[PDB]
DNA sequence: CGTGAGTTATGGGTTAGAGTCG
């Protein structure tokens, strides 16, 4: 059906801050959670690669890494956690089930948006005292800030 | 450093037009 083909990244080592200042980390191996930081060093970077879709999606494709790492951002289902999944390299084509490494990443401003290819509605959400997951809105924070050049 | 008339559209350059590329 509908194929996704590797451009290039399109931005290195940024940060993403939630709507309440809070940026996101390392919870353990597996998780990512958000939290309020003095120092930006502790947050995690992202690579954002991008995508073209085979038909005339209406917003870009991308796909988050963890910089200097080999780990991509994976959605689950609706308020379960974002899965780390380890990669020898980045995908170059994208179809079927492995949609879930892939965003739709929209902007209202300085607001981010990063909605599952897999579940359109849902968004890469951070909720007070629990890890980044997939949801469909508030209460959880859905947009993000991206901060650049934080290498 | 990235193709080949496509999704030609774009937040963008990748957007022209078959020819550079090592
Ligand atoms: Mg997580
Ligand atoms: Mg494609
Ligand atoms: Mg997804
Ligand atoms: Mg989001
Ligand atoms: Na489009």
């Amino acid at each position: 059906n509908v194929k996704y083909n590797f451009m290039r990244i399109i931005k290195y080592e940024f940060i993403l801050n939630d709507a309440l200042n809070q940026s996101i980390i390392r919870a353990n191996d597996q998780y990512l959670t958000a939290a309020a930081l003095h120092n930006l060093d502790e947050a995690v970077k992202f690579d954002m690669g991008a995508y073209k879709s085979s038909k005339d999606d209406a917003k870009i494709t991308v796909i988050l890494r963890i910089s200097k790492t080999q780990l991509y951002v994976t959605a689950q289902d609706e308020d379960q956690p974002v899965l780390l999944k380890e990669m020898p390299e980045i995908p170059k084509t994208i179809t079927g089930s492995e949609t879930n490494l892939l965003f739709f990443w929209e902007t209202h401003g300085t607001k981010n948006y990063f909605t599952s290819v897999a579940h359109p509605n849902l968004f890469i959400a951070t909720k007070q005292d629990y890890w980044v997951c997939l949801a469909g809105g508030p209460p959880s924070i859905t947009d993000f800030q991206i901060l650049e050049n934080q290498a």
